[PDB]
């Protein structure tokens, strides 16, 4: 019944989606980020006000809850007032630090043990600033942007906080990390979806929002994209068939594998696990454009195996399901008819998804029940036939894939659906 606002801040831009879930009606507005900037916080915040502005007044007067998802790993170093004291470290930027320095702050093989993690970037900043002031704070993109709305400093969610060192399984930072030099900069971690506080009165009156509107705890954009699908039962999974095949499986058990980068986000009483293969649509685009890809797909009969057996790597190295930094793209033997060649490629990608989900299950995750598909290859029915014959479960196109929609659902209902009974 709630009318909720989902704010999505991703890699290339930002999208706002407001939904009346009672009548199931929505409105969506967009803003495109520059290719690069000199003041990214300014870009993000201006994008925030711009998004709020593009939303109709009749909608804004009825928004009761707001949630924000941001890119994972994009952090900001700020004072007490939330003002950036240096350039933000982006999601894709790595830091040349020694992970052994973070050994006594998180358990072994923790997800925060990565050169691109928020914790590694915090330690990074600590190195060049020498001594970070105790009254300062580190804030993920979503954290900072929501801070622009509710004004409560040092507030984050246990999705963004995971790679900062948070342990969602025991729902805490280690006492070693809390009593460390970085502990004073750490945020208070809440569950994604819960109310942090009311919206700032000035902001509410300025943008014609209700002064009783609640600003909720945020999440990451990939998780929000998963939330867009609506899947909330263990064994349900979302497959993203984009440039790279990305699997996300909902399970009752947290599974992990550091060699393949597999970890688990907490999701209510459940866990969202998954992985990412280097194979994907990019390998297909190496041979055919999209139009030719379709033109050939319409001639493929998935019932009869091509006989070919490819591993559709586009380049050097494979992460998931099996880790091999020196594995070759096996796109041989390439045959006569490009139709059966494309069929072979599709069979390869199919095997990638299959081995992926089966491997996820083998690590202890809840057995697969069904697949919701997103990305460019989602509409490919032949590919879907190969997949749904190889996996063993029903496969359908995800009703919604927009991160902003999943974030709007996060604002409206939180993670309440992700519990036993
Ligand atoms: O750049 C992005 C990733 O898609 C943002 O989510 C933006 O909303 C674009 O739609
Ligand atoms: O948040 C991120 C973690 O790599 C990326 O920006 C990506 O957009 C995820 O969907």
């Amino acid at each position: 019944m709630v009318v909720a606002l989902g704010l999505d801040f991703g890699t290339s831009g930002a999208r706002a989606i407001a939904c009346d879930f009672d009548s199931d009606r929505s409105v969506s507005v967009s803003v495109t980020f520059p290719k690069t900037s000199q003041n990214w916080p300014q870009v993000w915040r201006e994008a925030l006000w711009q998004l709020l502005t593009q939303i109709p007044a009749d909608w804004r007067s009825r928004i009761e809850r707001i949630a924000i998802d941001g890119t994972s790993g994009t952090v900001l170093l700020c004072d007490r007032e939330g003002q950036p004291q240096t350039e933000p470290l982006l999601y894709n930027q790595a830091c040349p630090i020694d992970l052994a320095d973070l050994a006594d702050w998180v358990p072994a093989d923790h997800a925060a043990l990565s050169s691109t993690s928020s914790l590694a970037k915090l330690w990074f900043w600590q190195q060049q600033f020498g001594a970070l002031p105790p009254d300062w704070q580190i804030l993920a993109q979503a954290d900072w942007l929501s801070l622009q709305l509710h004004g409560c400093s040092q507030q984050s969610d246990y999705h963004n906080a995971l790679k900062l060192g948070y342990s969602p399984d025991r729902e805490r930072f280690s006492k070693n990390l809390l009593d460390s030099e970085l502990g004073a900069l750490l945020p208070v971690v809440h569950e994604p979806g819960v109310a942090i506080g009311p919206i700032l009165p000035a902001i509410a009156q300025e943008f014609g929002l209700s002064p009783d509107c609640q600003i909720c705890a945020g999440t990451t954009d990939s998780i929000a994209a998963f939330l867009a699908s609506g899947a909330h039962q263990p064994g349900e999974a979302v497959t993203s068939l984009g440039s790279t095949i990305v699997l996300k499986l909902l399970s009752q058990v947290a599974v992990s594998d550091r060699l393949t980068g597999v970890y688990s986000h907490k999701l209510g009483g459940y866990w969202l696990t998954g992985g990412a293969s280097n194979c994907g649509g990019a390998t297909l685009r190496q041979f055919f454009p999209d139009t030719e890809l379709e033109s050939l797909s319409c001639q493929i009969d998935p019932t009869k195996k091509s006989g070919l057996d490819y591993y559709p790597l586009p380049s050097r190295g494979e992460r998931f399901p099996i880790a091999d930094p020196d594995r070759l793209p096996q796109l041989e033997p390439r045959p006569e008819n490009p139709v059966q060649f494309l069929q072979g490629l599709l069979e390869g990608l199919t095997q990638v998804e299959t081995l992926g989900y089966q491997r996820l299950q083998d690590l202890g995750a809840t057995p697969l029940k069904r697949i919701w598909t997103a990305g460019g290859g989602a509409k490919n029915a032949v590919w879907q036939q190969l997949r749904q014959q190889a996996i063993g479960v029903p496969i359908a196109i995800a009703p919604n894939t927009e991160a902003a929609f999943g974030t709007a659902r996060l604002a409206a209902f939180g993670l309440a659906a992700f519990h036993s009974a």
